[PDB]
């Protein structure tokens, strides 16, 4: 079996994007925020409480058919951002892009957090990290590619997220039309549960390539591209008066100035992010001051490359025996 998707965009910056699912019978569909980050398929639900739901449609076990309790099971996950999210577990037959697995754990929130609440545009999230960061108890569920792996055609799944557009998430096949060259593979640790690799290094504009490791994760569920000090420094000193400002939290920069690109190493491979992808714009209404799309990771302990590395690849998720990660430019 496969599986095909579109992933859109939830406003003018790509702060995030939301893929429509089927869940239930018959289907209630939720747009979802598909996370290779994170382990739990988590929804609003006619069970959180009402004071937090603003917008946002909503599970109804209830209404479903196909939906069980899962006895006991309860949740609860806190993201790197300090949102969070807890309730308790039903399983039902859920269904993307035309590829259904039946019995998936969809957790339905009973609380959010006041981001959640404030985001009418995502209905949850579908996390596709390895499932040992599921977070259900005291049984641990997986996720819903774990689930689909062995019926798909090949175990992988592949984002190709869009600039300021629609993009594709697909599941058990990969499109040699969605990509220009080849996909340079490398490998992928499974250790913290996370897509994690070493990136070979980075390029600033049109300068040279520093080859330096760069551990990382791939993270569909963050917006930014988190580097080290070093490297982030590194870039915005090319950009005219751009500064790290402790108010803000992070770099800024004057919204006149024109981003060079930043390229990262994948083995041999190089992956060109152009500068108007690091653009998130004023940092509140009206203002001369942008914010950058490049910024530290010191204070997290991890690199992450999010949606603005992510978006410049068409990326593979290897699900094999031995995982692996796939990048090519498009």
């Amino acid at each position: 079996s496969t599986g095909s998707a579109t992933t859109t965009p939830i406003d003018s910056l790509d702060d995030a994007y939301i893929t429509p699912v089927q869940i239930g019978t018959p289907a209630q569909t939720l747009n979802l925020d598909f996370d290779t980050g994170s382990s739990d398929l988590w929804v609003f639900s006619s069970e959180t409480t009402a004071s937090e739901v603003d917008g946002q449609t909503i599970y109804t076990p209830s209404k479903s058919t196909t939906a069980k309790l899962l006895s006991g099971a309860t949740w609860s996950i806190s993201y790197g951002d300090g949102s969070s999210s807890s309730g308790d577990v039903y399983t039902d037959t859920v269904s993307v892009g035309g590829l259904t697995v039946t019995g998936q754990a969809v957790e339905s929130a009973k609380k959010v957090s006041s981001s959640f609440t404030e985001d009418s545009t995502i209905d949850g999230l579908l996390g596709l990290a390895f499932s040992t960061l599921n977070t259900v108890s005291p049984t641990q569920q997986k996720t819903f590619f774990d689930n689909a792996k062995a019926s798909l055609d090949s175990p992988v799944f592949t984002a190709d997220l869009g600039y300021h557009a629609p993009g594709t998430y697909n599941f058990g096949f990969i499109d040699t039309t969605a990509y220009t060259g080849s996909i340079t593979y490398t490998a992928v640790s499974t250790k913290q549960g996370f897509w994690e690799w070493t990136s070979t290094g980075y390029a600033v504009g049109s300068g040279t390539f520093k080859s330096t490791s760069i551990d990382g994760i791939a993270d569909t569920g963050t917006t930014l591209l988190y580097l080290p000090a070093t490297v982030v420094s590194a870039y915005w000193a090319q950009v005219s008066g751009a500064k790290s400002s402790s108010s803000v939290g992070g770099y800024v920069f004057p919204c006149s100035a024109t981003l060079p690109s930043f390229t990262f190493g994948v083995g041999s491979a190089r992956i060109v992010i152009p500068g108007d992808y690091i653009d998130f714009g004023p940092i509140s209404t009206g203002s001369s001051s942008c914010f950058g799309g490049i910024q530290s990771s010191a204070g997290i302990g991890i690199n992450i490359f999010g949606d603005v590395a992510l978006k410049a690849a068409f990326v593979v998720f290897n699900g094999a025996t031995t995982p692996t990660l796939g990048f090519a430019s498009k």
